[PDB]
């Protein structure tokens, strides 16, 4: 099967810049070489070259929809084209405004996608719920049926299109949702496994009725947009929004281990790795060096092991 | 429902001194403020102003007998007395001997109350059994019915009844238990999950098995006394008694949660955190914001996130 | 029952030296004072004298073969003695190299002996497969039947005849295993639990499955060799092959407490402890007590509690 990296160097999601440089940390730590040690096809798209859009005024609260929006819209675009070579797309960015032109690229291909989401956070503030204007915090609201029209259009996401429905996601480690966030996900029946599920059936439960909920009846293509802010600090310091009592290292992979096994992985995503904000270069590393481990794990990589085909070590 | 904070500035359990600062750097903390923020009608009852019992001599090996004894004798009072008013009391305090009056006042209201007691010892030395003089390591056995008359009566405790029985009280996270009073909680046959319990059956059984062997019957008030140091230090550094291997910043708070949701809280106790422990400003803080923590999931707050009834986010 | 400590100062199977200093930093520690305050007798036999084979060229990739192969037979030799007086062997050492002799000598008595390898790697290098001549990461191949004659004899290791077949270990907290050793442990249907089945299972299970497979038709001896890296960095940082997502602090002493259950331990390694590769004090003294820990449970210490035979404490 084919891989495709594509970077997403953008910062406007989050009014902290750095993100920005997470796909230059991520390849500087061998992302793209050790990718390609596994049973799979690797190819560099390179980093995107988003165009900022001058004057980008605020739209009521939301901050820089403009910009957003536009990059979006290419990374969508991007996306959708190495969907429809039915290689697999790798989107190494910034903030997870990014998930917008991800999944909406990714479905105009496949439509029938399910998106497990891991995330600290919901991430589904509609502009009209948001106590900041951080479109970062806001990718669902744009990408589900079931919101469309709940809130008012915004300048620069008027080519997107609700991409999937409450039916087809799933949150895994939430554990800083907001009042309207919590009222949302409630509302709309959406299936979701916060730290206090993980907690009572453990991740190997976990995942097992995530994917009985989401591939139950009909086995379709995966889209894991995973926010490394989905573990705890003391392994992904390294972010924007850190927030304790996390998924650990090990759900992590644990999480990636199964999902590769599904052999449905369609379309992945590894969000938020902010080099700036490590109060130290070990906590950089440290972000840097497990976001590649759960990358090369969704893509194969066992910690059992693993040893190439026909091949008699003996 | 109504939530009465009472602060227990008491220190005389421990040769240590330092928890009496506990309530200040809890409330200094926010936690009246984010509490008001809950379901719930928080009154602060300020922290009592405990009279010093000069010329305190040591019974035997007991510290500070009758020093302790008034004050819990006072603190009982006060508990019974919110108890009275139907209203849920959580006392902040220092050392954990203050469990004593806060159960038995707790107690004189709601006789027929359960305990769950989270903490990393079993704190139930007779003053026979302990080693040192230190009350705050014998809560249990002065609350205990079968305990009674095992050891000599103590100045200042004589107002004391023991409150509940062996089949009344349920230990979470013990690992550091002494040979009598390991010996006493076997012979009593006291239900105990230490951390090997813990462990094998992982948090989420551990809740479910408690509930069913103190609701199985009849379904009653809740007094869960939290030693802040049921958790690992890493967790809750700042503490008298500090041991590696125990409950995580998760387990505490799906402790929390759980006990949250039989809807049978009457009373809580947050003990054991002393600001003055601290090896850093780092620690001490880490140590009062989970404590906090629990406490706001005691009292309604979930991971998964909260929201207000009634209204419309969309 | 008696014990015997072993101490096995030998750094040759590992190109960075400092495990031998292993040995002190335990006894240092209080091990052996701390073990004779269990239901147990215990004798140190002291640090074993390894005569250094000068001129020990390299056999193709294999490092110091002859030094390691000779301090080996006359640890086979040692723990094969003290078997004979029916006592439990305990070898506290450097390298994990000194397994062969460990096990090779408790086979010598104990023929039927069960082995459960508690390591983050498998150590089952061939001499034939290693990227590095280290033979620490080649114990197993030496002790195993159904890998004699797959590799060239090395020198030294004439007076080694493989103790224990396939079917005869378990190993415990994988997640480090080479191509080659992977490709082994698969095609010789070895039982193991990496981290991703301790994940699934959770170390209660875990333990269940290994004693059910190892001990389901007859119940034999066992054989503990553990590997201090086989936790997680955080526990048990001062070791040469540190690796992250091992297990924690609180799963090690549950695999010990287990062991000790089933009565049947009869010999135990406690490898890798190196003082010498703690980036500060903590550290060393951080791997030191966990190591302790570990050997105090396997000898019945429980997290629980434990108490004299009839003493009455009250
Ligand atoms: N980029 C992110 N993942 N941010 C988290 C979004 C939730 C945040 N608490 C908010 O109110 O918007
Ligand atoms: N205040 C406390 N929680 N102390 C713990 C009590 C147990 C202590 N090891 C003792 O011997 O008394
Ligand atoms: N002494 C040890 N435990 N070393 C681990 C052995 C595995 C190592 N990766 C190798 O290739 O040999
Ligand atoms: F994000
Ligand atoms: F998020
Ligand atoms: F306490
Ligand atoms: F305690
Ligand atoms: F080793
Ligand atoms: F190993
Ligand atoms: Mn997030
Ligand atoms: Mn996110
Ligand atoms: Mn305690
Ligand atoms: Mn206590
Ligand atoms: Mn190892
Ligand atoms: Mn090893």
């Amino acid at each position: 099967k084919p891989i495709e990296i594509i970077g997403a160097p953008f910062s406007k999601g989050c009014p902290r810049g750095g993100v920005e440089k997470g796909p230059a940390a991520l390849r500087k730590a061998g992302l793209v070489e050790k990718l390609k040690e596994t049973e799979y096809n690797v190819r560099d798209h390179g980093d995107l070259a988003f165009v900022d859009v001058p004057n980008d005024s605020p739209f009521q609260i939301v901050k820089n929809p403009r910009s957003v929006g536009k990059a979006n819209e290419q990374l969508a675009a991007v996306v959708a084209e190495t969907q429809k070579n039915g290689t697999i797309s790798v989107v190494l960015g910034g903030d997870h405004s990014m998930a917008i032109g991800s999944i909406s690229g990714h479905a105009r291909v496949h439509p029938d996608l399910a998106v497990i989401w891991v995330d600290a956070h919901t991430d589904i503030n509609t502009p009209l719920t948001t106590s900041s204007g951080n479109l970062a915090g806001q990718p669902v609201a744009f990408l589900l049926k079931e919101l469309k029209g709940k809130f008012p259009d915004v300048p620069g996401f008027s080519w997107v299109t609700p991409a999937i429905s409450a039916k087809d996601i799933v949150y895994i480690g939430l554990r800083d949702v907001d009042p309207g966030e919590h009222y949302i996900i409630k509302t709309l029946g959406i299936k979701y496994f916060s730290m206090t599920e993980v907690d009572k059936l453990g991740i190997g439960k976990v995942m097992e009725e995530t994917f009985s909920y989401l591939l139950g009846r009909k086995k379709r293509p995966i889209h894991l947009s995973f926010d490394v802010d989905g573990l705890d600090p003391v392994f992904t310091p390294a972010t924007g929004t850190p927030v304790v009592g996390g998924l650990s290292y090990r759900e992590g992979l644990y999480i990636t281990e199964e999902i590769y096994k599904t052999g449905l992985l369609s379309g992945l995503d590894i969000m938020e790795v902010n080099p700036t904000l490590g109060k130290t270069p070990e906590e950089v590393t440290r972000t840097v060096n497990t976001a590649v481990a759960l990358t090369l794990s969704a893509f194969g990589t066992k910690r059992e092991g693993n040893h190439k085909p026909e091949t008699d070590y003996l």
